[PDB]
């Protein structure tokens, strides 16, 4: 028993961070066989960033521009592309620590590890979620561009983002491995307001069936409610709207505990009204949303 | 800028892990030079639990009794012994694996991560504190016994705990790797209650001095405190009382901050009094605990 956030080994990812360097500016990037995949403003100063033109930055760029160095090694680049956002170096030896891998775009709501790292050297893993803006509220310095976000499946990590900027408010913005932004942010140090942070509604679910799984169960009622009177309550709170999918995917939760998904639902609703009242579930004191229903069964069946 | 529960990277712990099997009974073992180290606990069964007599249970015991499995591999069994609650088997292979190590034994207040095994196999990672009456609240299902917590200097690692057991309230309890229980639990499945789960106060200091740091300021005041007054409070909210030794280790973050100790513990203290009003720190609504001071500094300034 026990419920933590937690991040998946980051073993198979630490065998594939290197430094990036350009210039002035060092990066991580991500070693995958013979490509290293970094944001590609590893070619702008802090002034360039302002208004950067990528495509005019890079025609000064040559391979061997790029300094890329896995541990105290070189790597020879003999290749360079842009991709949308990041860039993409072609070296000369495949990275032998690179595992099976894949490359997802996540939807909003899913959860992923980070491995937060440094001149190429990891310093740190936590547990992420995409929110519902798009933005991920992590843990990243100066230096940290280039660290990446992933889920493991096994033995098949899928990398699903690569940080490139804190945004004015502190949140954080990055990409796909396709380079490919998450939401409408850009890589230009200028006004990039976030939108609302909305709570995902499905996690938190997912989260309240963990609790009553690990014996935290003093929020169940006796009450039901519908997915209309829910959502109610769910806009009035900044809460996303749930939905008849969301149900489905809490079918197997609400099957393990007896507890109907609309049962829960109406705990959420009291628990949204009324508040905590100085009481804690599963060592938090608000409504923890950063773990979805596949994260919930995944911990709480110890799948490895 | 951002401040998560960060675990340190797992991926030198990852390569160490390995299944230990004896009779019906399998958990975790820790594959360092050509030892692996396990819970005694693995020769026994649920029933032997209840009055286990270890050193009578060991004799009907021998080397090729206990099945260790790196990966897919078997390794030799070529000698054992019991060394407090661990037992060490002596394996004819040194792991090739073994990362620079030590075993160390913590104090109350301190953190590390934990890497959450079954069968052998990395399931995820957290980062967890000794709780001041020795027991972590963890994440840990049957199977994970002999998952242990460490902690990593550069290319260093620390292990510090080893899982053994779960209370009957849920909480855990386990050994340094030496095979000496934290705290004055027993591996037998028996009536053991934990004490008063108190707060590591300059813990909950150094975290709100990375909150600070990251932008949240709204619970500093215009008061300051002593020692003395402020342990008034901490006693009355079950808080560890601070020491000068606190106050000394905290002297870095004051310095950056410019925010002395004694303010700060005035801001803890009308926190303490007057709560959060429904307000958060650093994403919490309650005052965060495993985070110590070092963990602070480390997460704030980048360490690899
Ligand atoms: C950076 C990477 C990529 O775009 O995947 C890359 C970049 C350049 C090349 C590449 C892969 N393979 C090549 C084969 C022939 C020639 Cl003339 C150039 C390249
Ligand atoms: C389990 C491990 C340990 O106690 O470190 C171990 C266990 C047994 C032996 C060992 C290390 N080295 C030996 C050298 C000679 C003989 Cl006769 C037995 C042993």
């Amino acid at each position: 028993s026990g419920f933590r956030k937690m991040a998946f080994p980051s073993g198979k990812v630490e065998g594939c961070m290197v430094q990036v360097t350009c210039g002035t500016t060092t990066l991580n990037g991500l070693w995958l066989d013979d490509v290293v995949y970094c944001p590609r403003h590893v070619i702008c100063t802090s002034e360039d960033m302002l208004n950067p033109n990528y495509e005019d930055l890079l025609i000064r760029k040559s391979n061997h521009n790029f300094l890329v160095q896995a541990g105290n090694v070189q790597l020879r680049v003999i290749g360079h592309s842009m991709q949308n956002c990041v860039l993409k170096l072609k070296v000369d030896t495949a990275n032998p620590k690179t595992p099976k891998y894949k490359f997802v775009r996540i939807q909003p709501g899913q959860t992923f590890s980070v491995l937060a790292c440094y001149n190429g050297s990891p310093s740190g893993v936590y547990q992420c979620a995409m929110r519902p803006n798009f933005t991920i509220k992590g843990s990243f310095l100066n230096g940290s561009c280039g660290s990446v976000g992933f889920n493991i499946d096994y033995d098949c990590v899928s990398f699903c983002y690569m940080h490139h900027m804190e945004l004015p408010t502190g949140v954080h913005a990055g990409t796909d491995l396709e380079g490919n932004f998450y939401g409408p942010f850009v890589d230009r140090q200028t006004a990039q307001a976030a939108g609302t942070d909305t709570t995902i509604t499905v996690n938190v679910l997912a989260w309240l069936y963990a609790a009553v799984i690990n014996g935290d169960r003093w929020f169940l009622n006796r009450f039901t409610t519908t997915l209309n009177d829910f959502n109610l309550v769910a806009m009035k709170y900044n809460y996303e709207p749930l939905t008849q999918d969301h149900v489905d995917i809490l079918g197997p939760l609400s099957a393990q505990t007896g507890i109907a998904v609309l049962d829960m639902c109406a705990s959420l609703k009291e628990l949204l009204q009324n508040g905590m009242n100085g009481r804690t579930i599963l060592g938090s004191a608000l409504l923890e949303d950063e773990f979805t229903p596949f994260d919930v069964v995944r911990q709480c069946s110890g799948v490895t």
